[PDB]
């Protein structure tokens, strides 16, 4: 019973033994030279040696495929994310196109091993993902995790079989991405005066706060590791909305820069944009999504668009200058104009659009199709028809259900949060991303399903994990799992059974299930 239910499955009489004591081969089948065979495999055999003590080399001859047990063929007609695991009492023939569908079929393998290892009956398990679009995503901007962290939240992305990880670098509260023209926006961005966060009521622990940031060759580190996790990364900066950060520390483009702005230490909106009404206060966002795109290979950033109001354009007479050039009278569209810009001009050395989807809210035709939605509040409703039927992709961290960070019960000793007990685990895979969704383009413009975290009431390790585990994996489920075969109710089991990973790998994790 392996994990996000594979597609398509079978089982097979009595049962292999890997046998390493002497061992269990190799057979990786060259072509596409190195990348995802010997090689991705080279990390596997070593998989890890501290479990049995894999063992496998050659001893004898790895690359015969006449007694070769587990053998890495490639058959280039499998879709790339697509593996065919064969378990048999003679071996595990493994196929795959492209090594990212390999480096599943070893994952789902491993898991039907004992949830250790050694022991296995047979199997075939063609599977694949309904949505390469299995998303997480990381409020990183409140706060700083280290990257010990950072990377041990990676680490399960992998075991239920997601790929992306997209990262805040960027809120209000902290900006957590180094831009070297502009070391302000990290050195004192970064930094602010507390631990905490307001919101009306609490209030913050004037005691200062910092590890600031992320260095670019602190990225480079990241940006690396993924890649043979196949975990791809959007970069995020709310744009230009959330920037007190990148604006106390900035201010001269600012909406006033006279007024003596500062990071902050409560939560929810601010107003406080990136006076995007003065081709400098561009230039200053142009010259980052320079940055970015460098450090960040993948052909997506992510550029927010979300609850900014327009406080301060109304009373801006740059900002109401412009509103005659562009030519209309929505003054949302900034936003359409601020982002239109950041499309055609990061369309001139390569790299394209995401955003919230409050963006929507104008004439959300002025920008481009070619632009790729992230919708959370009226989820379905929120990728469907100015977004899907109107040739724009989209993504869907459902609010509900799928923010995995909001207080996952009730209980009279859960720590504090937000929520209603209304985010549990019964309700965060039944809620259901396809809901009679059409597929004439509806599903040829949907993406798919990503997990966010946010982090104001929410800031060690701990209790980050309590909260994000398992709802995790439901995201994740889910986003793998195809919704012909989705149902809980033998869920729940086989996930009991993914505890004493949560255990061995010192992980945190809710329990709620378990007994």
């Amino acid at each position: 019973a392996d994990e996000t239910r594979s597609f398509w499955i079978t089982c097979q009489a009595g049962g292999t033994k890997y046998l390493n004591t002497n061992t269990s081969n190799n057979a990786t089948v060259q072509y596409a030279g190195g990348n995802g065979n010997w090689s991705t495999f080279y990390i596997y055999k070593v998989i890890i040696p501290a479990p049995r003590g894999a063992e496998l080399n050659g001893e004898g001859r790895l690359a015969l495929s006449a007694m070769d047990n587990i053998s890495f063929t490639t058959d280039p007609a499998l879709a790339e994310e697509a593996y065919v695991l064969n378990i048999t009492a003679d071996g595990i023939s493994v196929a795959s196109s492209t090594e990212k569908g390999k480096f599943y079929a070893l994952q789902s393998l491993a898991q039907l091993a004992e949830g250790n290892a050694e022991g296995l009956p047979l199997v075939r398990i063609a599977d694949k993902p309904r949505f390469g679009y299995r998303g997480f995503m990381l409020d990183v901007s409140r706060h700083f995790f280290s990257v010990a962290e950072v990377k041990k939240m990676i680490d399960i992305m992998a075991r239920y079989k997601m790929n992306v990880f997209h990262w805040h670098l960027t809120d209000d509260q902290g900006w957590r991405a180094e831009i070297k023209r502009y070391p302000k926006l990290t050195t004192v961005g970064a930094t602010r005066s507390d631990n905490v966060y307001w919101t009306g009521n609490g209030a913050k622990t004037g005691k200062p706060y910092g590890p600031y940031f992320y260095t670019q060759d602190e990225m480079r580190e990241v940006v690396a590791y993924a890649k043979e996790r196949h975990i791809e990364v959007l970069p995020e900066v709310d744009m230009p909305g959330h920037f007190v950060a990148a604006m106390a520390a900035y201010p001269e483009y600012s909406c006033n820069p006279s007024r003596a702005p500062q990071v902050w230490t409560g939560g929810g909106i601010s107003s406080d944009v990136l006076n995007v009404a003065n081709p400098q206060a561009v230039e200053f966002a142009k010259n980052i999504l320079d940055e970015l795109c460098d450090i960040f290979p993948y052909p997506y950033i992510h550029v927010g668009g979300d609850e900014c109001p327009t406080t301060q354009w109304e009373h801006n007479d740059l900002c109401q200058q412009k509103y005659k050039e562009l030519g209309l009278t929505s003054y949302r569209q900034l936003q359409a104009h601020f982002i239109k810009d950041l499309a055609d001009f990061v369309a001139t050395k390569n790299k394209h659009l995401v955003c919230w989807n409050e963006a929507i809210t104008a004439g959300g035709a002025d920008l481009q199709t070619q632009s790729t939605i992230m919708s959370w509040n009226p989820c379905q409703e929120g990728v469907a028809k100015a977004v899907k039927k109107l040739g724009l992709p989209a993504i869907v961290k459902g609010d509900g259900g799928y923010y995995i960070c909001r207080k996952q019960s009730n209980d009279y000793g859960e720590p504090s949060g937000a929520g209603y007990g209304n985010d549990g685990v019964e309700g965060c895979y039944n809620y259901v991303p396809v809901q009679g969704m059409y597929t004439q383009e509806q599903m040829a413009l949907v993406k798919g399903v990503q997990g966010t975290f946010w982090t104001e009431h929410v800031g060690t390790n701990e209790y980050l994990e309590y909260l994000a585990l398992p709802r995790l994996i439901c995201v994740a489920e889910a986003g793998w799992t195809p919704q012909v075969f989705k149902n809980w109710d033998n869920f729940r089991t086989r996930l009991a059974n993914q505890t004493q990973w949560l255990d061995d790998h010192g992980y945190v994790y809710a329990r709620h299930w378990m007994p």
